[PDB]
């Protein structure tokens, strides 16, 4: 059975629970405290397997403590890692996130040694045979172009049963990542960037941002507590309300959930309306629990 | 020759070095990041290990990854974990440390909580005529006398030339280990625990103290940039100047480098004067370097 390709960032966080942040050259317990991997492509692959879909995660890593430990939890919960881009020097990116208990907030010590990015020439080593759909989180936009000219290219020699989806997300507020959304079947673009463009809801940027797709292409927004929308090649704004949790306990990766969510739907042959509406179910239930496994 | 024993918590510390302490709700990016072995008892053995004096490690460890990562390295260093007591579940101690850059002062959140203590049922299975000298931190107090009860027990029917000799840690505040003062040779007390108690010099500190221990034993007090000072049957009160290294860098753990060199100094029959000197001079260099290579 084909697998879905994730191709983005990872990261170890390590996350700590305490009643007040720590004053300097101090010692405290934990309430509680847990060792997380995360990144977008790398949540999506996460939510990806326990939905039951087999995937995988392309991105740069670098060998050490902390690779082991991120290869060790892909393996473990089914994610194909052979794709990884392998540096020769650096560390894989690590960090370690301080939450308080009641303020709500989270502060981040980072280590990121600035890993080369999944470059073009490595993509094309990679054989696409085994994929049917492919994610591209966007970062290096002038690169993963070529990417996606790759894919375009190898579709125009296959009959349409076999044509590889591929989707994209545009997360980051960068100038370099409008060239991203005229390539894709669906295009996420996030409720910050949204926002930073100078739109105040979904509606706007869908309708705003719809005419930089490729024809045919479907437009997605999630904004949160007010949902999701999409706009497809029809011009019908589709929407689906949120799913709140009784208490929201966690977000971290709720926007990856929501993604991968919507792929693993769409790839199923479940039409937008419905994968928007299994998107947002999905995302609130993550939002209601520690991390992604009660999801399913 | 016998093997030192150190009883304890043992964790795996993750390391960040920053340029200044973060603010909360702030992203700072490290500038270099690692894992140690660490916790007291566990950095003890680290130091008697690279004075070149057989030591043993006991303490609770959990299966897992983070149990894999301390006993490999405690095999790095020859370190004995025979003794160790092995729970069933649960997660092995983990945490988060800050150090800063200039002042190298170490801020941490740590993670002790899962795992069940080392039981005073656990110590009886200790082939007791293996080690000349049992070092105990501080923890679980009620247990702890009932370890040092049953080596006092064992010493009675043993010469004065062939008998352990024992020494305890109070390094934290919790009334809980006041008991453990009357038992052990060698009684460490920290400058945290002075202040608390309302001393303000390492002197005052263990002249107020010195009632609590057991007849003929000697109470230590390291006081960082201030020395070291020692207290006696006698009652010559020994004191040490501190060894400042060109530039303090990394404090985390100078405190069981201190320990752990008086117990090394002492076991080999030196004097309690030139044992001080011994903790102050490696306990300092210690603070120069990033790590607990190179500290002799």
């Amino acid at each position: 059975e084909k697998q879905i390709l994730c191709v983005g960032l990872v990261v170890l966080d390590v996350i700590s629970l305490v009643d007040k942040y720590p004053k300097e050259d101090s010692e405290i317990r934990c309430l509680s405290q847990r060792w997380q991997r995360g990144g977008n492509a790398s949540n999506s692959c996460t939510v990806l397997s326990l939905l039951g879909a087999p995937c995988a995660f392309m991105g740069s890593m670098a060998p050490g403590h902390v690779a082991d430990f991120l290869v060790a939890d892909f393996r473990r919960r089914g994610v194909d890692v052979s794709q990884v881009a392998w540096q020769s020097k650096g560390d894989t990116p690590s960090s370690c996130c301080i939450i308080n208990n009641s303020n709500g907030n989270r502060t981040i010590v980072l280590h990121d040694t600035s890993l080369p990015d999944v470059s073009a020439t490595d993509f094309e080593k990679v054989d696409l045979t085994q994929f049917k759909w492919i994610h591209i989180e966007g970062r290096n936009a002038s690169e993963q172009v070529k990417m996606l000219q790759r894919i375009d290219a190898h579709n125009t020699r296959q009959p349409p049963e076999q044509k590889i989806r591929v989707s994209v997300e545009v997360e980051k507020p960068r100038e370099e990542l409008f060239q991203l959304f005229g390539y894709g079947d669906v295009v996420f673009v996030s409720k910050d960037v949204a926002k930073h463009l100078g739109f105040q809801s979904a509606e706007e940027a869908l309708r705003g941002l719809y005419g930089r797709v490729r024809k045919g292409a479907v437009l997605v927004c999630a904004w949160a507590e007010e949902g999701a929308d999409a706009l497809g090649p029809d011009g019908k704004l589709l929407h689906s309300d949120a799913f709140p949790p009784p208490r929201v306990v966690d977000t971290l990766g709720a926007g990856d959930t929501f993604n991968a969510s919507v792929i693993f739907s769409l790839s199923q042959g479940r039409s937008v309306q419905e994968a928007l509406r299994f998107g947002c179910q999905v995302a609130g239930k993550k939002c209601g629990l520690q991390g992604f496994d009660g999801i399913v």
